[PDB]
């Protein structure tokens, strides 16, 4: 039975709420999930022989949240290649602007630039018109969790 590192990138907690639901769903299906609200390469590392998943957002001029910048730089510069990494991605932000989920999209790109192999398609939550993001992400995690071991 699989184990899932559930790495988070936020400055306001809305993507973190979805990550806590994602951990609960995978745990209920039977997989040993673990959510990380303040992650590091040291917590990403234990899952390269396994599976991982991302729940992230956007900040500044369209940059990654500072809570996941040290994970994004760490994997980019001190890991470099991941041909056997398997995962899934949820991204969350405001639809009112051109950088729609651009910080979460950069974290999916962190893994495709390293030859990882996602077990699904990236979910894009529009918080400014979607005040119940659980309803946009729970059936997505329940589905993705059937594609594990
Ligand atoms: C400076 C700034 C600009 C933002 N502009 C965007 C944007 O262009 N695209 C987007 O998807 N999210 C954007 N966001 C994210 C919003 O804050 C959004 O309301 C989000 O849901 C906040 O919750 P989160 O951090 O948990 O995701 C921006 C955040 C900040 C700090």
């Amino acid at each position: 039975m699989a184990e899932i590192g559930i790495f988070v990138g936020t400055m306001y907690g809305n993507s973190l709420l979805v990550a806590e639901e994602a951990e609960a769903i995978l745990t209920a299906q039977g997989h040993k999930a673990t959510v990380f609200e303040d992650p590091e390469l040291s917590d990403w590392l234990p899952y390269q022989d396994k599976y991982v998943l991302v729940v992230t957002s956007t900040t500044g001029q369209g940059d990654l949240p500072d809570s996941i910048v040290p994970l994004f730089q760490g994997i980019k510069d001190s890991l470099g290649f991941q041909p056997n990494l398997r995962y899934g991605v949820i991204a969350l932000g405001d639809s009112s602007y051109v950088n729609f989920c651009n910080g979460g999209k950069q974290f999916d790109a962190l893994l495709q630039e390293q030859s990882a192999q996602r077990v699904g398609e990236m979910l894009l939550i529009d918080a400014s018109e979607n005040p119940e993001p659980e309803t946009e992400s729970n059936p997505w995690v329940e589905h993705w969790g059937t594609l594990l071991s």
